[PDB]
């Protein structure tokens, strides 16, 4: 439902 | 095989001098995994633990598709005793936590928190991420306070979503969160990098442009990003640890360790906003002698 | 007016030319009390609680058979105008707990522990504690940690049993706790005084020899010891809390705040043991600008 | 019984 990334 | 100009330039070998080069201190490097055979980190790695999808959650693998998080691991503490690269903290340890599965590398708010809780059970000091979320999720938030309030230091990278005005704010989590040690990014000429975030809760900034460190299957290269600049303060905290725990003649708290490394900064004249406290620069009370 | 030789030597005038005075800095005096209608203090104060003995606590009489806490007031904020000196937040002001009875400047751990919630109780910014006792009573270490939890800035003298000495120790409490901010004392020239508590618990130094400030009945006089050293720290993190918290915009947790103290720090030659981070000096940041 | 002095 809630995501990251590499940034 | 030398030191990327990236780490001369938040003086890291003038701490090595010292004999301040990270010994005694565990490093989690919450990522995309890193390839754990690499010569320059072989030998630097003392655990491994995947919480992604990849490799049917082969829990022991931590193969990293990506790239980035065996560089964010060289960055923080590459070894040059196989006619390698060096990081900020060469003498230091890393625990790898893949928290991001696949090639374009990215993963989910509950394997981000399963890392993070893992990586605090295991005790570590320093507690490195350079990821970003656009959304402030509660059990994120919790999780990090946990860990902080256990001792350990939360680093992450600030959010590359920036657009160059101070007035305009960006927030990625869990940076955007007080209790991180959130790191911008700049030039190496230390302008702000266009791409770094702005908020209230940037802490300090580090170089995260063309930066050099290794990549899987013995090789290197450069990269870009928020995501190069937390390694560059997590690796800084091991040696400014290093060099505190002797003159204070004890263990410091997470608390003190975050004021010696804001006091491991020279101020910038942008705006707190982009730059936080100002430059990584680890020479800084020296400076203050003269 | 002539404001104090330590007071300019700790750089705080210079920090009034930017504003920063303490307007809205809460500090609460724990001491022997005070003379609540000296000139240079009688505006300054907002309210007072004794839980001594004198007077029978009769709470509402916090007036200071000693002499300390007057002078410990002054030092942290008392006025330019009605003639006479100048504290280092003159901009802030005071609370007035009473936890030291009669001349000799005693009073019981149930009483200190009384003011300190008290203090907390009443949401104030910081507490001033220039006082100390050989017992480590955990009820003491308790009120302390759930101030700073709430977050309050907890300032405390570190004790006058040094003997010169590095490699020896000397304990006093609640300086000794970590969370307390410990501040010993230096001279003129910032040389360590003998009588500074030396142990792994120092976090910085101020003024602590001769230092002129308000005495009870439109008085003023010369004290020395670590006593004189705190105030110095109290009144300063009103400066500071002003301070950063424009340049960063938003109002800072006391982690941050501890870790502009130590910013606002100057590495000294001596040992972390009687001198921690070194001297109170508030420009230091601006001599990394050069 | 604690007891502490100004310092
Ligand atoms: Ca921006
Ligand atoms: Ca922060
Ligand atoms: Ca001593
Ligand atoms: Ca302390």
């Amino acid at each position: 439902k809630g995501e990251i990334r590499l940034i």
